[PDB]
């Protein structure tokens, strides 16, 4: 296969992820089928180890993998369904060669970090490239890896070295490196500093590995002196350093690549046989005018991903004013901040989590104000209309063709979402609510779980027990957040017509 | 407690262990409680993974840990009772943080090499430095850590940075640390280098560990200008700079290193409240002149090492020549070489494994050669008369007093021996034996196995299950093997009155 | 003497300088005599081998040194008269050693960069200080050294080797390292990011010097949870993690460490027996309202700081604004900006250099501005009015007690002031201009060179062969620079009075 | 040009300049002109700076440059005559930039490591790789590089540098890098060990040159698993991990590199279009039986090296027995050593300096035995008759043809030579002595200086100012050395017939 390594350097917050999946899109505008593999040097096995605070949201596949909100990156930008074995980490491997070492699949020898967890690194990044990612069966012909955390960092030390061998272990006409480095800009004097992409790129080169691309990520376009200096100490031309400064959004990176000729690049080093939508989406996001304030009760980032692809189809800005559920409960001046948000929310969000959403859901319900209740905002829905682990993709059928949601998802009898719930609605206690306005609207084939509810008497008040946030992408809006922003924005009996 | 590490500079051969070893046994001299640790920067979990030309053999330890030969040094010198977690292994650190990833003990943070990994280190030196490792219940006052492999191979590098951190989380009164380095000596000159020493000490306070002594391993030794490099160069006092040269044996390096005045420094540094023996075996060693040649039909390091000392004992030099079973084998030149061996074998040993030891054990059979079978020696010595797992301490109770062992163990009833064997013999059949000349003498509490073999028409031609190799010490030698050696040279009959 | 190494992380432009120069005063307010050194890198003999653009101004020393604007930093915060070898650089250094090498000093042993360039840090940081750099004859106490570049700069290797080795061949009682470093602030998420300075200090710490102080350099004060990962991963106390953001002037960056208790750390570290001013310019320089709009015709950073002491002082704020005399030059946009600047200007300064200078001179003349001429502007001064080396310290003569500048200089008969120019006024051609309104009013002691000139029938056009900026301090504006500002104010005839 | 770099690892003393010189007498008997450089990392100039104890002796060029016995390799290997430009050091480079930034060549800019001192590097070995070195004027085809030192001291980090730079502005056409390396094998064991080596390969690559031949120094061949360690760890193919064992002599070491087929790996990668005297000097020096003893009363290598030069065109062994003359003076066990050794002397060899050696004259003279005095042993030897800078190659003037030199160095009337002496014998003494045996032979062209004498009535007894032992090589003995051993072997009127 052809393999392009993203490496970091000076800081991870460089966006490596957006590049990264950028040149994906790229060269799948190109006509090409790309994977990406993500390394994370973390001893984590899944994100399910972690706080939504530590890595951002914990991103659901298919298979049922938990994962950090970056392979949601890859398949936003791609259009792909990524496996669990596309997260490499530093568990998974050590694990791996552990397990075959105590089968004796090393036949007595000793097991080593150089050579054995290299090669368990080289091993399954050529298998996990020929994966169809696509729903395309055929075998994919560029995988992107992401190389997570900054060249340097002692976890990291086994992939590049892995990365190095792999260099020879393959051909240069199927391998090359793009290192993404911080320039920074000084506050007083406006100057752009390039010492910190020069020693990272020393670090990098003293690993073995040089970079083909350099992508600079600094806060305004950098200086033709700054490249200069950078083409210069990092022994690359100045066509092989890339500028990406701060934009407008996520959209305008891959068109920004194209300005500085990325695709000619590739062509001449990986031999390779070669956007609109993203110009299009760009030059739209940076004229949102009309906005849509909603309230929601990088924890939440497909969330705000999911409103964002609504409110772009929709020609709105969203205004994602975000409100913890303690500052609208009864324990002050955050109660006159949080109470006056929710006043002002053209719709309410409650998404998952493991009390204020229950005033919230009762605010929604009663002024009749758009609602999307998500996993725990679906169960807080159905308790707070009385009073007044199940993981990756499955099939939720549809009770009815008189669903809100059934009419946005396009008439379909059944629908395939992600799920993450270890709880659900009691069997035998639906019967109390049939009777009257909260119609249960989807459930599983097993028909235990109901799955979906639609109160009946309100504009758009539905909750949902998966997260259909994993499933939006730029070209296709979530239909369950579509649905909040036409409703909120008063154009959801429009759309429906 | 007191930390004393053990880093290897250059290559791992220059006897690390055995000067970790030593320094134990000065410490032991100097009254005081000793403890080793081994860090092995290997992924394999237990030596029961290795070929024994990897490695060398496999040590047994009480509790059944299967570990290399280099902890049977530290259970050998300092007359100590090792357990599993005495060697540290990375597979073993790395399944432990993965181990309390999943269970959440880590409280949903992203586990990361440092610190989690060189806690995981610090926190099991610490504990299992406080082990009685003696048969004194008393906690002890040293810890020797070797710290195996080259510092600056790159399975270290966790290693290094926990005994980092360990310096500030403990106290300079309280660790300090040997270097333990190649000195090369040019053939044409006779020069010796220093350079690989600075290098390797540069390395070294590179992961911001410092040399408190430099411990040159040399083939000759060291001229004062080479140790005034080496202090120089390695910012170390010269007083601080040790030359070990090529000795007669292990018993001199103890005694060469109190010529090298380590107590003052060790009393001076980590404020210590402070030979014979080793100086008497080292000059009797140099002065053995009675040769026993004994055929063996590091892969039998104890075994090597526990003839040594049944010889040191009666005062003969070993001559241990090798010959391996295939060369016996009836499949040409070699079989002159290894019958002719044969043949001015004093006595016959067969040590375990898993074919020419089947004739061997019939030349000693029928010549009346004493013959010690180890293991897979007993059970082919047991099929050879005929034709003409449980890992670590178990009781052997002997059947009767009339028993050549049982004297040479000092007529008790049971004796406590390391075992390490999945086949026994059958308990139905051992009627056919006991008819005629071959007793079996020994069995376990459980009466199915029996343990131990004797020949009762025979010199000394005995068959043990267990591997007295390992329970062997220089003030103790391992009565099967000091009764081959007695037999061998007729000392026996003197012995046993 | 008592030592304090100033070394860099990430990048050289976080103000080290600044840091090193407020620690120094800060001492200095505690009693102690300090000196400063600094090293630069380069391998430049003195920095008259610049451009103004490279390494901004050529400050110039009593002794005729020329070095870089950060051994004025040092002068201007301590009160401190600097000599040439107070600035070491590798060119000095390495040319010292070669010298020592071709004079036999070295006794036919081989020079090489450890121990003989290392030596030669450590014997010229030693003696120099001890220098009295103050005018008080007495040996100093401190001395504040700055290691310029960023650590891991390869130019800075044999530096950081003789400060390692520095350590030992002194005491802890009288070295220590401060390290300053980037915090960079991301733009999106607003987090301040700790991996540079983990880097920065792995590297320093692999170069064997650990910060005891690491001072951070942010835009916005550092939260809890930053100085936090920094006390952990670079294993020093959070009370030894300082925090200096983006301040309003360098009066507040010594009141910013008093507040950060460095006094504390300094007095129980360096065994030091143990501000009001920077807080009162700090405080007043916050609250400057009066505009001063001064017109210039880091090249100029002594100008600038002269100007901003006057303005201080006087209790106005200045507003420098730098013309190109190629902009008001007949050669056409970038005129009617700057004439439009021109005709703003409160009073016109013509530095030094080596074209519209001289209508600048032209309009500031007739239209009677307020006007500054230094070496240069005095030259085209002479020049413009007929139309219509000699390096460091030397005495000015004043031809007359009727002289402005004699005035503000406060009566005396001569001044000693900085010089550095090749090219004077013709001592022929002088009665052609004392007979009309151009007095030249100072001389040098030989009566060859008038060194100022005074035109009467003005508010105040001075001209001065001399760069009176190299003298300026907080605590003394240069007169010159006083006048001007006293002058554009009109506030001159109320000072003179 | 096509470059050969040259690069060592672990300790200098493994033999890379008999290496580099082996390969470049290779490349010369492929038909190709070669050139070499040898970088010496020192900040010395010249090696008139040093002790003979250092460096070994002060070998001498054609114009006069003092350099280390290395370039005298590169001459006897190659037949060439090296400048003193074809030593690069530190001290030579770093002083060359200093003086460039002095004059202002640099333009104002920061002078500073890389690139100026890494450029200087460049500019000097592309140049002098450029210079007709052999006799021939036409350009050379080859340049030899040996970095001197080992890769990882802070010395040779700027020419690491240069040389990483070199590959890329040039190409992997014209540019390869042979790494020499110990392969240390341990005593007790036999083992060969790897570790220095892939440890200096990782060093060096992560100085950013890759090893295209890694050349093993090992005492003994290495085995085949211990090569597949280096080439599997090492990162390059079998056939390019060479082994140099300890080797008879250097004869054998071009014929050795043959038959590991350098050649076919030298036509490959530097694209190359393309021995009988080494392998029969090596297989006559095997052989060497008749021994001749000669008293010789690194320091005189070349003297050596002459001697044995001598010793194979007549066929004999040489034992050069090395007298100190403080030995053989009255201030006793010494003394009947040294006494001892000047009894067996066939021939006395009284070399060059700056007292017992007028003692060894006298015995010499008054016995009869065969005597070659050079520089100081010319001068002692005029003085001793008595009683009973001048630097580089200078035309000798035969005062007759009746002399014994004239007749050895071909009837020629003049000689020119290498000269290195201060003192001379006085021009208005001459004529007491032309009246007595000691005639004066030769003299410089100026008439002034004599510079050879010839005692008449002795079968060899002569004096020389030069030292002729820089112009010995394997083809052609240096005739004063030829004469010593075919007079001490009574061969000399044999040869004279
Ligand atoms: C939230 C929003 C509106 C967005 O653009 N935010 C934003 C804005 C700017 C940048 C940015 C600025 N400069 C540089 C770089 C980098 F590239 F160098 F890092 N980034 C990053 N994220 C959005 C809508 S859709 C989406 N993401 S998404 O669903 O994956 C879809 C793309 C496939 N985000
Ligand atoms: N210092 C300066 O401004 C230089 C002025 C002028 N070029 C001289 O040499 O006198
Ligand atoms: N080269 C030498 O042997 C030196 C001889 C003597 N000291 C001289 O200067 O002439
Ligand atoms: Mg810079
Ligand atoms: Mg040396
Ligand atoms: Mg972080
Ligand atoms: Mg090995």
């Amino acid at each position: 296969m052809k393999y392009i390594l993203v490496t970091g350097g000076v800081i991870s917050g460089i966006g490596k992820g957006i590049i990264a999946s950028s040149i994906g899109t790229i060269l799948k505008s190109c006509g090409l089928r790309v994977t990406a593999i993500k390394i994370d040097p973390y001893i984590n096995i899944d994100a399910g180890t972690f706080s939504p605070y530590e890595h951002g949201e914990v991103f659901v596949l298919n298979d049922g993998g938990e994962v950090d909100l970056d392979l949601g990156n890859y398949e936003r930008f791609l259009d792909i369904n990524l496996y669990k074995d596309n997260n490499i980490t530093t568990g998974k491997i050590y694990q791996h060669v552990i397990n075959k070492e105590r089968r004796g699949d090393y036949l007595g020898k000793t097991v080593q970090v150089v050579p054995h967890i290299t090669d368990a690194v080289q091993e399954w990044v050529m298998n996990q490239a020929k994966v169809p990612v696509d729903g395309n069966k055929e075998e994919p012909q560029i995988c992107v890896i992401e190389l997570g955390g900054t060249i340097g960092d002692i976890e990291g030390m086994p992939f590049v070295e892995a990365f190095r061998q792999f260099q020879f272990k393959a051909k240069r006409e199927n391998f090359c490196n793009i290192h993404v480095s911080l320039v920074p800009q000084l506050s007083a004097t406006g100057e752009q500093k390039t010492k910190p992409t020069q020693n990272s790129v020393r670090a990098l080169r003293g690993l073995g590995l040089s970079p083909d691309l350099i992508v600079c990520r600094s806060s305004t376009p950098i200086e033709m002196a700054v490249k200069e200096k950078i083409s210069m100490f990092c022994h690359v031309n100045p066509e092989q350093v890339i500028c990406i400064h701060d934009v407008s959004s996520t959209y305008r990176v891959p068109v920004l690549l194209e300005e500085q000729s990325i695709v000619k690049y590739f062509k001449e080093r990986l031999h390779l046989p070669i956007l609109f939508k993203w110009r299009n989406m760009a030059d739209r996001y940076e004229r949102l005018q009309k906005i849509c304030s909603i309230a929601l009760v990088d924890c939440y980032a497909s969330v705000f991903k999911a409103l964002e692809h609504s409110a772009l189809a929709i020609n709105h800005k969203l205004n994602l004013m975000y409100i913890d559920s303690i500052d609208l409960e009864k324990i002050p001046v955050k109660f006159h901040e949080a109470w006056q948000k929710l006043c002002k929310a053209d719709g309410i969000l409650v998404p998952g989590g493991f009390l204020g959403k229950l005033q919230a859901i009762s605010w929604a319900r009663t002024k009749k104000i758009p609602f999307l209740g998500v996993c725990l905002g679906m169960q807080l829905a159905v308790i707070e209309f009385a009073r007044n682990m199940r993981l990756g993709i499955r099939r939720t059928v549809f009770k009815t063709e008189n669903s809100i949601l059934r009419k946005l998802y396009g008439d379909v009898p059944f629908i395939e979402e992600r799920h993450r719930h270890r709880f659900e609605v009691n069997p035998n206690l639906i019967k109390q609510f049939e009777q009257n306005d909260l119609s249960f609207v989807g459930q599983d084939v097993d028909g235990d779980r109901m799955e979906i509810i639609e109160l009946a008497n309100h504009p758009y008040f539905v909750g949902v027990q998966f997260h259909p946030e994993f499933s939006s992408r730029p070209m296709k809006p979530s239909p369950p957040y579509l649905g909040l922003l036409l409703a909120a924005t008063g154009n959801l009996n429009a759309y429906l017509q």
